[PDB]
């Protein structure tokens, strides 16, 4: 719910949730981060069975959900590792309820955490963001979408996580793409 309260429950998810064989699979996810890796990837799926109200508040306001979890790795890494100079880690939410196709897209979708399916048609460099033009795929039917990322090649069927930001396009229009969380 409130911000404060989503970082204790991120922490105690991250420390508690077991898998099928009762492996902390976040434990080690947070390890990775002490040899290393500048993310933690987190199935949603294992959020939305541990705590069913978070996981749907990462959905429905997502830069708060977001932010809260990057907050819990950061106390996890304190408090469990003594580890306070790991820099900004990002959490990247994958494994969404629903899939949506480019052509889905609307205005229902502002303002949440979203999950695409495409085809990668171009990626592109310009620093410190990468870029990735996204279509509906061909055995679907084309529109697209460009997301922004802070992995996949022209040719790639990917799935995407992320939120509608704009951009001005020059008539001039505030066209829509998507900030990435997390690709595959």
């Amino acid at each position: 719910v409130d911000r404060e309260e989503m970082i204790e429950r991120f922490a105690n998810f991250l420390r508690e949730y077991t898998d099928e064989d009762g492996n902390p699979v976040y434990r080690g996810k947070i390890t990775d981060l002490l040899t290393p890796k500048r993310s933690v990837a987190i199935d949603w799926m294992h959020l939305n069975s541990f705590d069913s109200e978070l996981a749907h508040e990462v959905i429905e306001n997502p830069e708060e959900g977001i932010s809260a979890a990057e907050d819990a790795i950061q106390i996890v890494l304190r408090e469990d590792f003594q580890r306070e100079d790991v820099g900004k880690i990002h959490a990247r939410f994958y494994n969404l309820p629903e899939t949506l196709m480019v052509k889905d897209i609307g205005a229902e979708h502002i303002n949440k955490l979203i999950q695409v399916e495409g085809i990668v048609t171009r990626v592109g460099e310009i620093k410190p963001f990468q870029s990735f033009r996204i279509q509906d795929r061909p055995e679907t039917l084309p529109r697209f979408i460009d997301g922004i990322l802070l992995v996949a090649l022209p040719g790639d069927r990917v799935i995407v996580t992320g939120i509608l930001r704009v951009v001005l396009e020059k008539t001039p229009i505030f066209r829509k793409i998507l900030e990435v969380n997390h690709i595959e």
